[PDB]
């Protein structure tokens, strides 16, 4: 056990080991930190209530287990788990530790007209990301640009994973049941828009006109996705929204590079079953200057059993807890 020193954070109290230095908040709660055993600049998280309800508790086992098991360059990774603890008893805060990039891909738009070469460099590594932990049998489900952390060479890591409603697929905004992997691929599709026009694709007011918003560049649904509505009254409030015919993208995204507007179009796909994978999607002719098929990994097989157990806060806390102890830091 290394020396803990106690400090005060926005009326929040920090105890961390030595090695992290000049803590400051960046905004759980996050502050950016100095990384004295490495000389690099760190995100230390701690969590707010880890185990205050059943819910809260079983929500820091994930994201902890999920940390541990990501190995990616563009995923966020685990650097150090620790806790100011010294047994299970006392066992109360929970702090990650992972690499800080210096922006998110939201301040990059804000400023910066990104070239082609830029939108297809940072959608070629979330796809990459994407399909590592998709591979995983993982949905990140909130993919955003605020979720995407940017270095200074426009190097990309993806964040909370697993765990605004622009970006967000048309069945996760009805509660449609079970979605596949496919709803992070239309958040890409989302997001490449943006960077290629500099807007936001569909900037709703609310629940209702995020959907509406949608429906007037892809259309209500064709005849084949109506057959596989199994909900009779979800089927006709889908009917009762105004009819709208599906546009044509390369009218939409003038001046855009012709493959970027297919790929857009393969995304973009009301139809979940129609959606392009991740996969597929590094092979698309777009990303033809960055694709390597031999240096697109997949991850090891990730064991989330825990996700269908109900247990006590006091047996999610001493779940986390071994994770904790069992952790080893990168090499
Ligand atoms: O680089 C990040 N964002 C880009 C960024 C914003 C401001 C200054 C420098 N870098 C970032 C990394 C980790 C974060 O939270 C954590 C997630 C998992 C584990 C530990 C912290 C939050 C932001
Ligand atoms: C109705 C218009 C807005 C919602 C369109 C949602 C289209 C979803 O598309 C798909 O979703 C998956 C289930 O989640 C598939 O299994 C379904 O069969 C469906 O094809």
């Amino acid at each position: 056990r290394p020396t803990f020193y106690r400090q005060e954070l926005n009326k929040t109290i920090w105890e961390v080991p030595e090695r992290y230095q000049n803590l400051s908040p960046v905004g759980g709660s996050v502050c950016a930190a100095f990384d004295t055993k490495t000389g690099l600049r760190v995100a230390v998280k701690k969590l707010s209530r880890p185990f205050q309800s059943i819910i809260h508790a079983k929500r820091t086992y994930r994201e902890l287990r999920l940390l541990k098991h990501m190995k990616h360059e563009n995923v966020i990774g685990l650097l150090d788990v620790f806790t100011p603890a010294r047994s299970l008893e006392e066992f109360n805060d929970v702090y990650l530790v992972t690499h800080l990039m210096g922006a998110d891909l939201n301040n990059i738009v804000k400023c910066q007209k990104l070239t082609d070469d830029h939108v297809q460099f940072l959608i070629y590594q979330i796809l990459r990301g994407l399909k590592y932990i998709h591979s995983a049998d993982i949905i990140h489900r909130d993919l955003k640009p605020s979720n995407l952390a940017v270095n200074e060479d426009c190097e990309l890591k993806i964040l909370d994973f697993g765990l605004t409603r622009w970006y967000r697929a048309p069945e996760i905004m009805l509660n449609w049941m079970h979605y596949n992997q496919t709803v992070d691929i239309w958040s890409v599709g989302c997001i490449m828009a943006e960077l290629l026009t500099g807007r936001t694709l569909f900037p709703g007011t609310d629940h209702i006109d995020q959907l509406k918003l949608i429906l007037r560049l892809v259309g209500t649904p064709g005849a084949e996705l109506l057959k596989k509505i199994s909900s009779e009254s979800a089927r006709n409030y889908i009917q009762s929204l105004t009819q709208m015919p599906k546009m044509n993208f390369a009218n939409v995204f003038i001046g855009a590079n012709p493959l970027a507007v297919d790929l857009l179009e393969k995304m973009l796909v009301l139809d979940s079953d129609k959606r392009i994978t991740a996969a597929q999607a590094l092979a698309h002719a777009y990303f033809a200057q960055y694709h390597d098929p031999d240096d697109e990994p997949v991850a090891d097989p990730y064991d989330q059993s825990f996700e269908s157990r109900d247990l006590l806060i006091d047996e999610w806390k001493s779940l986390t807890y071994d994770e904790v102890i069992s952790f080893v830091p990168p090499p």
